[PDB]
RNA sequence: UUGCUCAAGAGAAGUCAUUUAAUAAGGCCACUGUUAAACGUAGGUGAGUCGUGGCUUUAUGCC
């Protein structure tokens, strides 16, 4: 079987807000599979979210990022008048600094050709043939990606912090996100096990599927 | 196209007014640079101004 694609990520700042963290901007320690899937769709310029259902992603943390809080005068739709003072609320947002990670992309379970792995490989092969809009980012639109590149299993040849699907794990990362409410959001429990493993273990793979 | 798409902690503020490190003090008292000698005899040099004036025989030397 074709070897899974490996991407090296380096984002100076990230915000993977929690699904239930609406009063305060609490962030996940590791990018959720849904956020990575959306980033890959943006990378290949695919607006439809159901197009690449079935792709399996594995995330390996190259280092533990530090969590910091920043104040922000975030806006909201509370009053009909745009200039009303009620539309601006001060709230904290937790960010992660100097995030480096390796992403494994495996597209065996996709039923629509070309697969996401092939699309990413073709986009990296001929960047001038990619038809997309906006700037690539991970998390919030202002959190641009510093380095995204094709890498091998030993890019830093160091020790890797894998995200393992453990039913007793701490983190509850979503692989599908409902941006309106929380009905269609689907969750999975993960843990961060320190494993130099270059390759992902079997439990480190998460398949992105529709909530149906 | 990413729990995403939009999102200024923003506008203003003298650390200010006053305060002698001041009053007193000898680095002082003592010291010999004493004693003796044969010059026997052989070593050198760096710098201007331009056409008769008082004596004196032109002379040629003095001021």
């Amino acid at each position: 079987m074709i070897a899974p694609l490996i991407l090296y990520l380096d984002v100076p700042f990230t915000t993977f807000r929690e699904s239930h963290a609406r009063e305060m901007g609490k962030t996940y320690p590791v990018p959720p599979p849904a956020t990575v899937y959306g980033m890959l769709l943006s990378l290949v310029g695919e607006t439809n979210v159901y197009r690449h259902c079935g792709v399996e992603l594995a995330i390996a943390m190259l280092s533990s990022p530090k969590k910091s809080r920043i104040l922000r005068q975030m806006r909201r739709f509370k009053n009909a008048d745009f200039s009303h003072p009620e539309n601006v609320i001060p709230c904290y947002q937790e960010i992660l600094s100097n995030l480096k990670c390796l992403i494994w992309v495996r597209s065996d379970e996709e039923k629509i050709q070309p697969s996401l792995r092939e699309r990413i490989q073709l986009a990296f092969d001929h960047p001038e043939l990619v038809r997309r809009f906006g700037c690539l980012f991970l998390g919030e639109s202002d959190q641009l990606i510093k380095t995204i590149k094709l890498a091998r299993e030993d890019y830093l040849e160091g020790v890797r912090q894998w995200a393992i699907r453990d039913n007793r794990g701490r983190l509850t990362l979503p692989y599908w996100v409902d941006h309106v409410g929380s009905r269609n959001t689907r969750f999975l429990r993960y843990r961060i096990e320190e494993m130099d493993r270059l390759s992902p273990p079997d439990l480190a793979w998460t398949m992105v599927q529709s909530p149906i």
